[PDB]
């Protein structure tokens, strides 16, 4: 989504760190969202690691991922991070953001089915061109913070074009904080440090269930140095703590 | 389960707190369980609050609970705990162990259906005598720690006689700790202090998903003073920490 309203009270959390970015926070639904930056809220960026959310759903829907207990075996050959050099469950691969596991899922899904599902999901600009195993890493796919919270709301409500079972499976894999009072589902992304005069993007997207309320959120920021990466969680966390949500 | 073995390594965690209790810990991959006390692992106790797990599944299966987004509204009449005096989701009602919500679920399920599902689930002695809204807390229902882990393994595998959807809904409601390397699902129970002569029971049951391994656990202890209640989590947590599973 409905209106997007600007909230100036969050800018201090960005300025304190010299961060150029956006937070979008929607209470109850995407009908009413708040943001620090109206223009950037709808600006589209490479999804990077946040693409594992639709990719997992599509993997399950197509049967490429058999069910939530499938183990993705490591073939013993070098992977870019040591934490990826092991057998992984679906939740495990999401939580350590094991790119090679999801590259193989994408290859098996294939371009025709991938395009079909991103159209169904209204996922960003739906541009998968240039390489089926890297379009979300270095390709032309782009999605905004507002679109992320619309997509996550659909997932929360089990309203994506997928079985409820498969949406529930992916939601369980995204739980990142549990307390009696609230539950956080979320996913990070980081495209890289970019190139000269062209920074990369870092993301944190998800939702919070607190009492009988739900809050959808999406954060992104420009980033050209990996030492800044934790700000993708700390800035939105500080905003949501000051709102009383977590 | 495939096998069970008694292990003395864990007794020190009980003796340090002067607790009479049992821990059962089962590793899925090896189909192997260990316990500090084989006799007590087979003893059957009131499930108390741990019964919210089957009760939630049954409520969903029967349609008494619509789905995971149903809100259980507070009517404004005082409840035994201020923390229950509010609208609650299914997860919320499970996490604060809101007795009156699940009493009403049980009433709507009814005796005939409740009996049928506890038979399907092989849940304890399947005796629901004592009142449809109290049999798990003050009635004749009894379940052992071994039976709890058998039941929880079936839930984890979506092998209970319920839709996978409803098993998944209840599993999400049971998540109590999330870390990048492991996920804990769990539920507490407490029957009361009983007497000095005949103490109550306190429970902590659940499972841990770590790497590709899954550990099913059930803890219970005698309890005659509510000040000891935190031990139902701290003793099994210290044991699972010393095995390298959590923390
Ligand atoms: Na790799
Ligand atoms: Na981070």
């Amino acid at each position: 989504m409905g209106s997007i309203t600007e909230n100036t009270s969050w800018n201090k959390e960005f300025s304190a760190e010299a961060v150029n970015g956006v937070f979008v926070l929607c209470k109850s639904s995407s009908k009413s969202c708040a943001t620090n930056d109206l223009a950037r809220a709808s600006k589209e960026y490479l999804p990077a690691s946040t693409f594992k959310i639709p990719n997992a759903i599509i993997g399950l829907e197509t049967g490429v991922i058999k069910n939530e207990h499938q183990v993705f075996k490591w073939d013993g050959k070098p992977r870019a991070m040591k934490q990826w050099e092991r057998d992984l469950t679906l939740r495990g691969a999401i939580q350590v953001s094991a790119v090679p596991v999801f590259q193989q899922i994408a290859r098996e899904v294939g371009e025709v089915r991938m395009q079909k599902y991103l159209k169904k999901f209204s996922y960003g600009n739906q541009n998968i061109s240039g390489g089926i195993d890297k379009f979300w890493l270095e390709g032309q796919l782009r999605i905004s913070a507002v679109n992320q919270v619309e997509f996550l709301e659909s997932l929360y409500l089990n309203k994506l074009s997928a079985s409820k079972e498969n949406q529930l499976i992916v939601k369980e894999a995204l739980v990142t904080e549990a307390a009696p009072e609230y539950l956080v589902h979320s996913k990070t992304g980081f495209s890289g440090v970019g190139t000269e005069s062209n920074p990369g993007v870092a993301w944190w997207v998800g939702w919070v269930e607190k009492e009988t309320e739900v809050y959808f959120f999406a954060f992104n920021m420009d980033i050209d140095n990996e030492s800044k990466l934790p700000l993708r969680k700390s800035i939105p966390t500080k905003i949501m703590e000051s709102e009383g949500i977590i």
